[PDB]
């Protein structure tokens, strides 16, 4: 009934999060580990110090947030306005993405949806290594991902 940290992706470190049935990612920004509601629901983040309740819960935007667990360093928000981004997956892959709006980004090369499955909550990074967005959904046709939908980093504030 809680979310557990089961690993990380070393870039800054993205957290690999798991429930009893699902696994996804968590990205710390502004002292808050953000993730997606469709993975974590309203569940707490567990750990040796005891369960911690979510401090942010938005079902409409599919965005949730816990206070960053001790040791989870926050990534730097992107302020350079880059349009060439990089999606970090749970498998440490770094998929180039061309931003085509506030919440959308086109893939330079279509990827099978299976390779992006489980990477919701991962960051989209700019050429400087700063987080410009948070992976939420994929634009899928014939089982192939041609674009992604993400929560803009501007929405990841206190
Ligand atoms: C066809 C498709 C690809 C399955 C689907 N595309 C899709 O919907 O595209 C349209 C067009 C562009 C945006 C989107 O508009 C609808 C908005 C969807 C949403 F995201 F805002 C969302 N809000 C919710 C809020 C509350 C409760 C449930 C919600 N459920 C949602 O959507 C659901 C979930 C989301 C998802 O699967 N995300 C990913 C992922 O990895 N998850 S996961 O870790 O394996 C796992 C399931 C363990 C947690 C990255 C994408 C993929 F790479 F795996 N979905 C379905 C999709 O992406
Ligand atoms: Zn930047």
């Amino acid at each position: 009934g809680s979310v557990v940290i089961v690993g990380r992706v070393v870039l800054g470190e993205v957290q690999v999060l798991s429930t009893a049935t699902q696994s996804f990612l968590g990205t710390a920004v502004n002292g808050v580990m953000w993730s997606v509601y469709h993975g974590a629901g309203g569940k707490t983040i567990s750990g040796p110090k005891g369960p911690v309740n979510q401090m942010y819960t938005n079902v409409d935007q599919d965005l949730v947030g816990w206070p960053a667990p001790p040791g989870v360093k926050s990534l730097t928000p992107c302020t350079c306005g880059a349009s060439d981004l990089y999606l970090v997956t749970r498998h440490a892959d770094v998929v180039p993405v061309r931003r085509r709006g506030d919440t959308r980004g086109a893939l330079l090369s279509p990827r099978p949806i299976s390779t992006l499955k489980g990477s919701s909550g991962g960051p989209l990074l700019c050429p400087m290594g700063h987080v410009a967005g948070l992976f939420r959904a994929a634009v899928c046709t014939r089982g192939v991902a041609k674009a992604v939908d993400f929560v803009p980093v501007e929405s990841l504030e206190t």
